[PDB]
């Protein structure tokens, strides 16, 4: 599934996801990256922590520049249990966690993706 100790280069998955949505109807925050607006509310960009929605935590891994070296992939995984954390928590489901199950379920099979991808000499 992967490998405990360098990563290849986890990227190519990060933008299956994204690319499987696609309806910014807030085009602002709520579905885009703050950090991505003027150099002003760059700061605010942490409080409202770095990303809760979906594309913008998974472009945004990406996006980073791919920082790599993980141990299992916790680092994408720590951010989408932290998005749907979030979610039902502050106002997303409260009753039908189901609906935040199904975006929880593609991004693991992106994983898979990758993680052939980077079979000869990086995650095996």
């Amino acid at each position: 599934m992967s490998q405990n100790r360098q990563l290849l280069y986890p990227r190519e998955e990060m933008v299956s996801l994204v690319r499987s949505l696609d309806r910014p109807q807030e085009n602002g925050l709520f579905s885009q990256d703050v950090l991505l607006q003027y150099p002003e509310l760059a700061e605010s960009y942490t409080k409202v922590c770095p990303n809760r929605c979906d594309l913008a935590t998974a472009a945004d891994r990406a996006a980073k520049g791919a920082y790599g070296y993980d141990v299992q992939l916790t680092t994408l995984k720590e951010d989408i249990r932290l998005m749907v954390n979030n979610c039902i928590l502050f106002n997303g489901a409260e009753g039908a966690y189901a609906d935040a199950a199904r975006t929880f379920e593609k991004f693991a099979m992106g994983k898979i993706d990758a993680y052939i991808s980077q079979k000869v000499g990086g995650l095996e």
